[PDB]
């Protein structure tokens, strides 16, 4: 009996989740239906808003942190720190985020606009170095807690309680396959568990980068698909629930993102491109005719505008004429 | 089963426009008034203008004034109206041409091209008067071109009287003592106002303009930093007879307010939201507004304004920053 279109929210943390879903319209010329769950429509434009919500809300409820006193600490060069910052501002906690020096001014402003404290580590050390400084500050201060996004039990829990039930209602009980990229793995896992709760046997599909195919027989590498494919198996990912793995090149991911905008009005990030690519691969399978596939759009595209994802679109806008003496 | 975003699957992105959330302003409000913020920032391309694009396309199609694949939508705009018109072009299968001056950033031109809009750069020297003239030129050359016409169109206020107004009425359960909003085209103000008079609500209707360009108060058009409002003239769309009062807000008071909205309430938004909230808070201090409900609009999400004046001060802090030394393991 909280409805965002019908009611006034008490505060912005109440606007987390209950995200829309949209049929994939033009790009789908298969006989499968594809539902896109738009996590991009969360308040700070990331699925990670659900995770920050869970950490703060569940830690508070298990007496494990308190307003004014607690200090939330994380090493994150992505959206999790934005979301932690956001909920810090709303709920009255000091937040410290640790990240490599290579991060853009846009991604550091996003933290500091919410009052978070930054502490930067040298680029060559990367994320192992940030992880390092995070643990250092956490055990030095009696008031610090590490969020612990990759190992926390709050991660899959929140998706089993929110994202799952929502998709189930939104599709009215028709989900024949659920496809999602694995970052922390909480989205895939949390949703899968919900579907097993209600006796739905939808095929569960993980999506990984080709340039880092860790959930298969493959070694960690670099890839440009921000938010998924972290170079290991997360503790949070329940592997037994996963029926199938689909690898996507960065290139097939960027193509797909760019078409999503041009063809369907769905402005999103790299991970979204991968997920939809995977969805559409699955939809072309002959046994999937008349079935429903659900995937996730995890982030809105605006954060990724000055990145490889829209490099080709930035080619075409320079290479354009001014005009001079016409009126 | 009218459309509910939380419980339904939209047929396409245009069906997700409108039905935006509302949130009470909590920490920044040191008054005895309640302040409701209508979050137009939560539209699909993150501004209020998505409602206007929807209206133009949807009403023009229904009056036979345009046809898919045939008709070409044209507008001169260096702001969010262009993004919305682009978006709906992509979704509904129309060609869009946007004219703007050459001074526009690669970020703001990407946002258009990503939807396959056509761009036409006019010279920065001539600014917007120059873009406006090109747009009219293209429209008179091409029998299938249509000017979106954001400042003059009947569609603009209509959509706010049919959607924005009714939504606010349901969300506030009929408690609206004042509606305050910045005037770009004037359609949000006017459309909501008309709706409130339709249901017999006599809320005080408040326009907000930039202090440095106080045209609705008889000052002269001037420069200001408050993207979205203060066009430098009175739009035909604006019904001034419905407006009870005008409040001016400095660019600087608009920036401070937007920065606090983030820091203090988690509401990440642009300059015009800053202005609106500031104005709402000025009204809320009035003694006669004690225990009354003031509604305003957050028109756009903040991420588009990250490399602008709005967050310049915050970008100071993050560039002059320590790394830490040889001191990890
Ligand atoms: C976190 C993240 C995901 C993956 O979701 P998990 O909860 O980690 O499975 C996908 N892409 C982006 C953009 C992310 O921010
Ligand atoms: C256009 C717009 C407004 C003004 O709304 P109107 O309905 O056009 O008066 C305010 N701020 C921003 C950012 C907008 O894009
Ligand atoms: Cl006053």
């Amino acid at each position: 009996e909280f409805n965002k279109q019908n009611d006034v929210a008490p505060s912005v943390d109440a606007l987390i989740g209950n995200t829309p879903a949209v049929y994939l319209r033009n790009m789908n010329k298969t006989a499968a239906t594809i539902v896109l769950k738009l996590e991009s429509e969360n308040p700070m434009a990331s699925v990670k808003d659900r995770l920050a919500y869970a950490i703060y809300d569940k830690a508070e409820k298990e007496g494990k942190i308190k307003r004014g006193k607690s200090v939330i600490v994380e090493a994150t060069s992505g959206n999790t720190g934005i979301a932690l910052a956001l909920l810090g501002a709303v709920r009255g906690y000091k937040v410290i985020i640790t990240m490599p020096d290579s991060m853009s001014m846009e991604r550091r402003s996003l933290l500091r606009i919410f009052g978070a404290e930054l502490i930067l580590t040298p680029a060559s050390l990367g994320m192992k170095g940030a992880v390092a400084m995070a643990n250092r500050i956490v055990s030095n201060n009696p008031d610090a807690v590490l969020a612990d996004q990759f190992c926390t039990k709050y991660n899959a829990q929140i998706h089993e309680e929110t994202t799952g039930p929502e998709i189930w209602r939104q599709t009215k009980g028709h989900v024949d396959c659920f496809v999602a990229g694995v970052g922390t793995g909480g989205t895939l896992t949390g949703v899968a568990r919900f579907l097993k709760s209600v006796g739905c046997n939808a095929n569960i599909v993980a999506v990984e980068p080709q340039e880092s195919p860790v959930l298969s027989g493959g070694r960690p590498g670099p890839h440009r698909i921000q938010g998924i494919g972290a170079g290991f198996v997360p503790e949070v990912l329940d592997r037994e629930l996963v029926d199938e793995i689909i690898q996507v090149s960065s290139d097939k991911a960027i193509e797909t993102a760019q078409k999503l905008s041009r063809m369907d009005g769905i402005f999103c990030g790299f991970s979204a491109g991968a997920n939809v690519f995977a969805a559409l691969k699955i939809a072309e399978r002959p046994e999937m005719a008349g079935k429903t596939i659900v995937t996730v759009i995890p982030s809105f595209g605006e954060r990724y505008l000055s990145t490889a994802l829209y490099a080709s679109v930035r080619e075409e806008i320079t290479s354009l004429p001014v005009v001079p003496v016409s009126e």
